[PDB]
């Protein structure tokens, strides 16, 4: 799998687990087409989100629900959602890690892109 | 103004300057509609978006043109645009500045919120 | 004054106030002097730390004591402090603005630099 | 391994390779002791650092040598190094690990303490 999404809980310092995730492709229309989603794991991490085959070169949306995980924490957050948008570009043999590191009212999202 | 926003440039030290960004308000029908636009100053900063009495009550969305921002330096950044998504005065009137502090494979944001 | 610093709380979205912090210089012998200190203001700023006349070059140590901040708002958080060194001035005087940005497992430390 | 001390670059979007650090232990004395230290791996991780048995309750200061890193890239960077000062606490079962993500004016550094 060439994507994987791993998040971390800044207040807790933590991996943030149960997180829900989006992704969507844009489509020749302009629009955000579903792709692929799923929760992190206990190691806050998403595995197994696409294929090599299917993630082709286009442009990518990561939407990571953190506003439903620090709800269920009982801290009040200020963003609806991170949001991380990307091209994949094929150049060579390339993974994508997508890293979001957590606080109420602030995120930092970071792209390690490996061969 | 109650909305304000400032972006750094963490590779070179400095505001980052001249950087175009698109405010959006959620609309009834789920769609985004075109709020405020501007770019920054020389000081890494965007005033007068908009009114007190024009920022109601809803969700909106801060798109930071980053990539434009990296590009005209000679660099090819990993994100499209950085996003800000969050639900504004949903407890009364407040004034907002989102920072984004900027990276070419990495930014964090952060929103500053007094009543 | 050519060195201020400022602080913001991702946990509130706030700036840091009152977070004490300590100044020191390299001295000839390898060892710390105290240089400056004091506490953020309301806004999470401290101005006035020092003067272009006494702020020569040199290697500067900024330790923002963040433990003591979260531990009065009672989290107990991870790190001691915040430690912040760099060279000053050795291409000419210059302007800085330490920036932290507080979560009680994580923080992050930016420069603007100005001419 | 209790402690492991991962290390990325926000200006390539890769691991941070080959970088050097140093981890110290406070001494009674108020003094720092040197402990333990390594240069992370092509995959930005140094593994290995200490042992259960070693790593008892005490501070410990990780100085990441940020400034070496830069220049190898010929890039000019702020600050001399990077400084991780934090509490190994014994509570219940623990493991740290110490994330440190660099641009050449920033940095953030996250603590993930597990079970």
């Amino acid at each position: 799998c060439p994507l994987m999404v791993k998040v971390l809980d800044a207040v807790r310092g933590s991996p943030a687990i149960n997180v829900a995730m989006h992704v969507f492709r844009k489509a020749a229309d302009d629009t955000w087409e579903p792709f692929a989603s799923g929760k992190t794991s206990e190691s806050g991490e998403l595995h197994g989100l696409t294929t090599e085959e299917e993630f082709v070169e286009g442009i990518y949306k990561v939407e990571i629900d953190t506003k439903s995980y620090w709800k269920a924490l009982g801290i009040s957050p200020f963003h609806e959602h991170a949001e991380v948008v990307f091209t994949a570009n094929d150049s060579g043999p390339r993974r994508y890690t997508i890293a979001a590191l957590l606080s109420p009212y602030s995120y930092s999202t970071t792209a390690v892109v490996t061969n």
